[PDB]
């Protein structure tokens, strides 16, 4: 599914990412938007033999199992499959496991460099939310 910005805004904020750890819900949106161009079942492959998988491109190597990655961690306990599914909630439910670890939503490397210190909340304007 390639969601629309305000679709995916209102689908992020039901599954509890508005102000999670402390980042408005702009930011997912962003984050969404440059990592995946809103489309869930987006996939790149990385120099390492990882992949990244879905609407957060969430990598192989540590967050899911897609069985080519090897010495990898399953740390959201899901194949990496289930990533790409129009329903996101796999996928939200990874990512908040993931921006609790410790670096925060600089996990992301598009929302580093393309969201943080940005005027994010312009991704969410116009949204019926
Ligand atoms: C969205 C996505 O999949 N992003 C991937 C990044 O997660 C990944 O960077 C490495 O990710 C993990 C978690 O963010 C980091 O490991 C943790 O690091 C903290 C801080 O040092 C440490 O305190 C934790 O104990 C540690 N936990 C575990 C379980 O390892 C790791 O530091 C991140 N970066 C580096 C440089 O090591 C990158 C790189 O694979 O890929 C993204 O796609
Ligand atoms: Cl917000
Ligand atoms: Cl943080
Ligand atoms: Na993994």
């Amino acid at each position: 599914k390639v969601f629309g910005r305000c679709e995916l805004a209102a689908a992020m904020k039901r599954h509890g990412l508005d102000n999670y750890r402390g980042y408005s819900l702009g930011n997912w949106v962003c984050a969404a938007k440059f990592e995946s161009n809103f489309n869930t079942q987006a996939t790149n492959r990385n120099t390492d033999g990882s992949t990244d998988y879905g609407i957060l491109q969430i990598n192989s190597r540590w967050w899911c199992n897609d069985g080519r990655t090897p010495g990898s961690r399953n740390l959201c306990n899901i194949p990496c499959s289930a990533l790409l599914s129009s329903d996101i909630t796999a996928s939200v439910n990874c990512a908040k496991k993931i921006v609790s670890d410790g670096n925060g939503m600089n996990a992301w490397v598009a929302w580093r460099n393309r969201c943080k210190g940005t005027d994010v909340q312009a991704w969410i304007r116009g949204c019926r939310l």
